């Protein structure tokens, strides 16, 4: 990464390889990726993806998402013809952003320019977009199927509800509706009766402390 | 964090993920969070919360607490209309403090200004307030129910008393009353008689050495 | 490595030795090598290869590849006769690039010159070329033999397909043809019928979500 | 700590938490605490104590010792009334030294002043005084009860003697008397006879090599 | 080591102690030693050898090799008599190079002089010469005894061949002859017939892919 | 340590505690101590000794050795009476060198003076002298009792010989005599006959390769 260029640390590499081995494509793996790739060059970003053995269906899907985003970049940013002047960088293509047709020094060149061409952060967006698709697709449950069991503690139901919700393929407005409609609706008879008496203004804390006893 | 901006270390991330896995929401997890997040940007703070898989009922409660605090900030700090002058930062909203509508550079901008706008430390307050609510709520025992067993060493009773007390949802004045009233009252017959003979001026050390034999 | 010369870190050495022990010559070992050897001198590169015990057939093959590349370098770069002027470096031979006939200071000398003679990155190319040969040769499967089982989830078939494809000894144009022709052709009867109905324009995501149920 | 302020390292935190878990309040835990808290601010010192789960009887005793020392500081250092001048620090109270009524910047302010107000080292004294009380109180043995067994190697007896002595609640003059009187007196008949023949001028080395055979 | 003098890192020490415990005097232990001792002073080099418990026959042999080399140095470098001038270092003896009659500051003095007296790299040569003797002597097999089994995969035979070859006590010209003569000669009947048909121009890759089926 | 003063690292502390737990007072523990305490202040040196739990007979012996050396220092260095001038350090006593009557800043003061008063290296000498006494005393074998078994490989005998020799309480001239006289004398009949035929000029390598078959 760039803090001056610096090689990606052995501990960073190992941490990323381990989380993929241990947790596959659970939602929390994405902010971990983002955190381990802070200030990453495209080279560093490719290093992290390429160090993954297994899961090659997902890694292939990720490539295709990356290529779509790169093609969309090219459409919006047509490269102008001409010789590059002294002390200037060429305009980066989608493939340059993704690290395949640009060198490390060119990536250092773009990232440290005034004003910067933040190719690391652009490529990182595309990767996370692709990781989101994989997380959503590899989710085993739908939010409509999360229903509290007759002897299930409310805390356990809410844990499963919001785990599934975090994986759901929907915006925040839709997520608000899922919380507003389904959470109380799919609680068990006794807790569902208690929560309806609180009303639709109740906080999660209130709902949880209400169905505690 | 900021010491110059620095990426959050793999060891810091792993340490935080591990403590949540191992200890859930035991009281000691909060000073650990605070220690691992020293000089954290809002981005760093969101990274730590977002890297948690599981416990999504608590993580959702935390979001709601964060949103309440953000709304209260907005009420007390109405944003003034106008173009931002050269070499000045805009006034941060609650959502900017919580890292959702502000960039990393804006957070660096506020935190390193003269005088500083300490958005990292403000957001950290809100998070710890929310973690406190969770710790208190997830506590399995009340301080009124802590009673020394007939063959229980006094040290073991006092260990359970102050563990439960640390989790209790009360101020220091109330905690002083709990110590002043309940500790001796709920000791076993033989130790309770011994402690009443010491009187209400006795230190914990004195009380413990008295009920040793 | 050079960031100023720096000794190769114990953690870097151990990380490289471990990955060879654990994963042998799986495709992902190569980007790991590359990542652990960022800014490496030829001395550092020889250190990493020489620290491997076992697999000496592969390590010998690697030497021969290195020697071929070194001989090809010498052919293209005939050394000119004459005394080296003050504040100048001699032209490096293939053996100098590979670290056997050059000193550490000479490698520092070439790598930090204006303009640089990037002997570390040249030798690293030759090593990775040789590692590729080994990976390809040590692959146990051919892409033609990857066929979906009658009760095999499509995701598992695609995982095996692209794992084998990554090891295949072919260019990207050939790889595109392998994806275009074989993937659908060697799916099981029920999924193969479904994928033909999508057509040859379908993304991997689409193909995978189609054969999910 | 301060080396410039620096956040307490994850490895330091973990090392302290582990030693308390593993060794409880064995005498060697105190120099470990001191070593792990070198140049610590009061904030850092509270972080270390607060990260301890369990042992809350001891942690409460420690608080009370801290409060006694803070009250004694206040008595000896009455705060003078007046506005604090430009480029000056206020006089710290006991609660400021203990980190509860002072900010981190105020602690940095006192510790880096010319001349310094070493609030970190003052609070560290109070903590170690309190840890000593706990170690002494939690010791299971008295030095008077350490007696060499009839078939016990002298080295093993001396190991138990000085382990118990290190925990004893006594000054060095008293410790010298314990060594001068009890060590030889409570040896077994055969070794006790041998040691009396050496006389009271003998070194520990001499005493140990004498009772070897 | 010197990068300014720096103490040898705990991780470096532990890494060296572990490799000796785990791998004894396998050939790969030598480049590991060299890598862990980059820029080492003679003091650092003695630290590494002295931290080895066990294997004292080998460590004694190493001392004798070191003493031979030191005596040879003294013969070639007779020390000239006279007072050492201001801002000059004395000429180092063999014992000074080996760290026994020189101080740390004297070693820093020689290593950082203009031009340098590279006593660290000289002593490191002598140690590696001695380690080579030990590796060769402690090798359990001769290259003449490596013969392919009738059902042994060619890769396994070649692995054993070059493992034994790496330990052999011979120059590269002799090693070339061992490869040219023995490798094919001591293959099993079926593979030996196949390899003779390739001819003496064949690469190892070619020989291995030929005897694959 | 001092590299500027620096706190002793958690990894250094743990490494020292572990080696004492694992290896007790084996000869190799002493160079490990020395290596882990490079540039240590007396405070750092006391930290390392004080962090040891158990072995308090040895730790007490060490104190007594330290006190002897401190008393001898005082005898040779009588402190001169007078007020200390501006920008000067007082003459250190034995107790100041051992860290008990001097502060950390005073130790920094002496160690960084021009010319330096190397109190860290002086105290380190005294400690290692005391550790040597303990190693020698705690050795279970005498060099006179090391005799090759009738079916014992010569390498194993030589390993035991030099392990015991390293622990022996004797100078290098005496050690040379032990090697010259006992090693061959206490070999088994068949190897003893072979070694006498080599003569007293033979190297260890020669002796070992001679008794190999
Ligand atoms: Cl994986
Ligand atoms: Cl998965
Ligand atoms: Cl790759
Ligand atoms: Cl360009
Ligand atoms: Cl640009
Ligand atoms: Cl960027
Ligand atoms: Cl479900
Ligand atoms: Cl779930
Ligand atoms: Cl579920
Ligand atoms: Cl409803
Ligand atoms: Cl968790
Ligand atoms: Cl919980
Ligand atoms: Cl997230
Ligand atoms: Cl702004
Ligand atoms: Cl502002
Ligand atoms: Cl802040
Ligand atoms: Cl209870
Ligand atoms: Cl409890
Ligand atoms: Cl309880
Ligand atoms: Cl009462
Ligand atoms: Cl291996
Ligand atoms: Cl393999
Ligand atoms: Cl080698
Ligand atoms: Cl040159
Ligand atoms: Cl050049
Ligand atoms: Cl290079
Ligand atoms: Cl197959
Ligand atoms: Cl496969
Ligand atoms: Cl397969
Ligand atoms: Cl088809
Ligand atoms: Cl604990
Ligand atoms: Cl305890
Ligand atoms: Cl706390
Ligand atoms: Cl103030
Ligand atoms: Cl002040
Ligand atoms: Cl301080
Ligand atoms: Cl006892
Ligand atoms: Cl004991
Ligand atoms: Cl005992
Ligand atoms: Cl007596
Ligand atoms: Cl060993
Ligand atoms: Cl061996
Ligand atoms: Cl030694
Ligand atoms: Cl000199
Ligand atoms: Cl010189
Ligand atoms: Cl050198
Ligand atoms: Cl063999
Ligand atoms: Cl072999
Ligand atoms: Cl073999
Ligand atoms: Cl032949
Ligand atoms: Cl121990
Ligand atoms: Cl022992
Ligand atoms: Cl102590
Ligand atoms: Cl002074
Ligand atoms: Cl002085
Ligand atoms: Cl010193
Ligand atoms: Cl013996
Ligand atoms: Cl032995
Ligand atoms: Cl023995
Ligand atoms: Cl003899």
């Amino acid at each position: 990464p760039i803090v001056v260029h610096q090689a990606i640390s052995p501990r960073t590499l190992n941490a990323w390889v381990k989380v993929v081995e241990e947790k596959a494509f659970s939602p929390e793996v994405i902010p971990m990726f983002s955190a381990l790739s802070e200030g990453a060059t495209p080279q560093d970003l490719n290093t992290m993806l390429n160090t993954v053995g297994g899961h090659q269906a997902a890694m292939q899907m990720l490539k295709e998402t990356i290529n779509e985003e790169a093609a969309e970049w090219d459409r919006l940013h047509p490269v102008h013809a001409g010789p590059i002047a002294p002390g200037q960088m060429r305009e980066p293509r989608g493939s340059d952003i993704a690290g395949t047709t640009s060198t490390l020094q060119e990536q250092i060149g773009w990232m440290t320019h005034n004003p910067p061409a933040p190719v690391g952060e652009i490529y990182k967006r595309w990767i996370i977009l692709g990781l989101n698709k994989i997380v959503r697709m590899y989710s085993p449950t739908s939010i409509l199927d999360i229903r509290q069991g007759p002897k299930e503690p409310f805390r356990d139901y809410v844990d499963r509800f919001y785990k599934t919700l975090r994986a759901e393929q929907a915006s925040q407005e839709v997520k608000n509706w899922m919380t507003e409609t389904l959470l109380v609706q799919n609680a068990n008879p006794d807790c569902k009766t208690i929560l309806k008496a609180l009303g639709p203004g109740a906080t999660l804390e209130e709902m949880m402390t209400a169905c505690q006893g």
